[PDB]
């Protein structure tokens, strides 16, 4: 019992993780997990500890501690759980955005590593660990388990798949496997699984590659379905427009991580509502048969139902000048002057809309959910202005 | 290896099932699966035993071969999975409407059950097995694991929480459990399971109290959703309305698996298409002052979207007399002069409506998915005619 090694003691009692078994223990007053791995195994772990020394300062790669006589051992930041634990026994009731939030994270310290040319390679819910609760009750994401990562020389686009050995089924990029492809891995590797927890988390744990037994089957295949994402719910429809980008078939077609940042599913109500009165800003003084105008206008009936005038609650249809029912563009300028005299508005419509800012973005949102996605593509015309920096990455 | 017993020989490299392991085997030129249980295990099986000699005629009970030297030995007949299995491992998109009758051949032998005063006590989608194709690829469901059964003495109702081990967390009916409950556990234990299965399978693996951790927790609170139900699906209104019943707290309220049985859920289109018609024949004298119509026209304005006038394509709008569009029951007399006077329609029409049965009845359904629904329970003042004894249980 209560083995001790030099600057790590661990009790095989309390075992945490199980080929290599992994166990709760201390190092240097610290509650940390530890590691143990079989000779063959002792390859892998030199190539880990080495890119947690490289890459651990950020706040979501896990940190790691120390490591320390017949076998190698590893310590590194104790966590409450794994991704896939915390979807499956965890009632999202009560955890209000925090999936979201966890989403997020993981996402920046996947950045933090394409930034230090790292492919991870074996992205999964069981890899992405959740956080203790730090003094102030907050927990985080972290990835973990470099075994299978790659790290690229500078100026190089990809790796070679073979002499890599590939992630396990089910989340697992087609360049990874079919035979087919010539295009060599990238990044976008990364992206694709990524793109398959995005959806993991949301569904609370289905998959776009049908159920574990046929998802890779289904992924070489390219037969994905978002079954969970209602086609009028808000929320929904901004999360289908990045998932369906994140595990496109074409590696090329992905966005990289700094781009799925900066994307409007990450997006504070707030925010939201800034972005409609940024671009109203924008496009008011543009011409009607310009480029921007004409690219937001194009199948922008469906968008607002033929006539949004008709699809607004009574109290502001009667506060409603030369408003075009059909125009993209004047349901947005509405928007923005609602928005700008909200408290010169009237009782009954303030009542009607909400409370600024949230209430207010919601209560458009709500009646056209794809008002948003479908503002977000049309604007990309402006990604490099500055104005819309907060809103696309650009570089 | 190659274990020989008495009728029955088992080879320990085949397992099956695990206290107790399960093993492929064979009897009598049969292939059957092979129990042995432990000594204090053996009082269970006797138990099992007896009730399969007892019950295993039913189609839907597991069919029980044999019994047969230090411990004891049970055959039954070999399935190809369990229910659980093939929730989890089976894409539904090509097994079409093969999980519901899966779930109506498990009700068919719960009601065998039932009737010869046998509560099974602990049905889950481990317990339902599914069999081998037989000579035409056919499969079906089969109830098994009786050792939890209790048989209740003729012309009793319940029988003591006490004394009787409760099935495992997650899918045992309030009564069991709750301190606070003063009248005994009855039959509706389980329906109680049965609901939970019903909704297992059609949202392919969620549980209408949650995840497995908080499941019984929220058995007790009462606190279940159906998320996955669509409030605008016709198939997930049907199913709701009858799963929302067989998980009542009120035992008193769960249908009967008679009942059950009798239910809109396992209806053809053909014979929902029926009701649909006996319906209207049957209303079309009576009085709008009556209880009958009174009954059919309460809440109707929404079932029929204040005017299915103006919710009908323009080929049958043009094509319609007294109508009122705010009247369940003329909306029901206009599909019975639709479908009686299919051929005559013209064809514009007849290709707007779609073919008899199955594409017509599922014009207006797809229209008005609480359309049947609202019907079916209106109409229960009839379920004593003898015209709607396809539709109800009445005894
Ligand atoms: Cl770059
Ligand atoms: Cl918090
Ligand atoms: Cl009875
Ligand atoms: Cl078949
Ligand atoms: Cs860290
Ligand atoms: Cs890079
Ligand atoms: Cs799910
Ligand atoms: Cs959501
Ligand atoms: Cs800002
Ligand atoms: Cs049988
Ligand atoms: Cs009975
Ligand atoms: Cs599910
Ligand atoms: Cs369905
Ligand atoms: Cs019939
Ligand atoms: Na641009
Ligand atoms: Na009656």
């Amino acid at each position: 019992s209560v083995v001790i090694v030099g600057k790590i003691s661990f009790c095989p009692k309390d075992v945490l993780g199980h080929g290599t078994i992994v166990y709760r223990g201390m190092f240097d007053n610290r509650d940390v997990a530890v590691k143990r791995i079989l000779p063959e195994c002792f390859s892998f772990a030199d190539r880990e500890v080495q890119l947690l020394r490289e890459s651990d300062e950020h706040p979501n790669v896990i940190r790691y501690f120390c490591t320390e006589r017949q076998f190698q051992y590893i310590a590194i930041e104790l966590c409450a759980a794994t991704l896939q634990e915390y979807v499956e026994q965890k009632d999202f009731a009560h955890l209000g955005l925090e999936p979201i939030t966890l989403l997020q994270q993981t996402t920046s310290g996947l950045a933090h590593l394409h930034s230090l040319n790292i492919v991870h390679r074996d992205l999964k819910p069981h890899n992405i660990l959740i956080s203790m609760p730090n003094a102030h009750g907050k927990i985080k994401a972290m990835i973990s388990d470099f075994g299978l990562c790659k790290k690229l020389a500078v100026g190089r686009h990809s790796f070679s798949r073979r002499s890599g050995v590939p992630g396990t089924e089910g989340w697992i990029a087609p360049e990874m496997l079919s035979e087919d492809c010539k295009e060599n891995p990238t990044y976008t590797v990364d992206i694709f699984s990524a793109g398959c927890v995005f959806y993991y988390v949301i569904s609370e744990g289905s998959h776009p590659f049908g159920k574990s037994l046929q998802r890779q089957a289904n992924i070489l295949l390219g037969a994905c379905s978002l079954d969970c994402l209602h086609p009028e719910k808000h929320e929904d429809v901004i999360a289908r427009e990045l998932i369906e980008k994140m595990i496109a078939m074409d590696p090329q077609k992905r966005p990289s991580a700094k781009h799925v940042l900066k994307h409007p599913f990450f997006w504070s109500l707030e925010k939201q509502l800034q972005f409609f009165q940024d671009v109203s800003d924008r496009i008011e003084k543009e011409s009607l048969d310009g480029p921007i105008v004409k690219q937001l206008e194009r199948g922008g009936r469906a968008v607002v139902k033929m006539d949004w005038r008709e699809n607004i609650t009574v109290p502001l249809q009667t506060d409603l000048r030369t408003y075009k029912g059909g125009s993209v563009r004047d349901l947005l300028r509405a928007m923005r002057n609602k928005k700008h005299h909200y408290r010169e508005l009237p009782a009954e419509v303030r009542e009607t809309l909400g409370s600024l800012p949230d209430d207010f973005v919601c209560y458009f949102t709500s009646r056209f959910p794809h008002l948003l996605a479908h503002t977000y593509r049309a604007m990309e015309l402006c990604s490099h202005e500055r104005l819309f920096q907060p809103y696309y990455f650009h570089e």
